[PDB]
């Protein structure tokens, strides 16, 4: 599929040289940064859809996710599914796993307090995980099933809003530095 939505945002520290490249790919070049996410996927999120990607690179130093990456809004929710990291592998309240596109995956909640939002600057909301048992492989095409996800999150009590913001296939960055080039469909 064709993605419609280019997601750059800093916090402002650092160095973040996103490349908004052709199609569904793109590249970061980061450099010893506060928080920043860039990525290529859709206006409006689904539960329902299926991202693929492929990580031509994948090279953190320090702190990055290679994650799918979105909102709800009723109620609001930042959620991930985290397929590979940097030194750091994101972790929080233990709620169970899930099995898909060959991966397992422990499913987390976490919750971020005074924190920028898609609806203001210092908001409190829940975040949702899925993160990767092991680092997934990169360079090969990879597929993001969201549907298992989102089903396992519900089979958890971990609800996802009604209306649906962004989703992206993103590299996430705190607090270091580092490369990815990613390609999205
Ligand atoms: C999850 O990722 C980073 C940040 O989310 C940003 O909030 C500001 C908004 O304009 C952007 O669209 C988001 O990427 C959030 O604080 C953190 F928990």
């Amino acid at each position: 599929a064709s993605t419609d939505y280019w997601q750059n945002w800093t916090d402002g520290g650092g160095i973040v040289n996103a490349v908004n490249g052709s199609g569904g790919n793109y590249s970061v070049n980061w450099s010893n940064t506060g928080e920043f996410v860039v990525g290529k996927g859709w206006t409006t999120g689904s539960p329902f859809r299926t991202i693929n990607y492929n990580a031509g690179v994948w090279a953190p130093n320090g702190n990055g996710y290679l994650t799918l990456y979105g909102w709800t809004r009723s109620p609001l929710i930042e959620y991930y599914v985290v397929d590979s990291w940097g030194t750091y592998r994101p972790t929080g309240t233990y709620k169970g796993t899930v099995k898909s596109d060959g991966g397992t995956y422990d499913i987390y909640t976490t919750t971020r307090y005074n924190a920028p939002s898609i609806d203001g600057d210092r908001t409190t909301f829940t975040q949702y995980w899925s993160v990767r048992q092991s680092k997934r492989p990169t360079g090969s095409n990879a597929t993001i099933t969201f549907t298992n996800h989102v089903n396992a999150w519900k089979s958890h009590g971990m609800n996802l809003g009604s209306n649906w913001a962004y989703q992206v296939m993103a590299t996430e960055g705190y607090q270091s530095s580092g490369s990815s080039n990613v390609t999205v469909w």
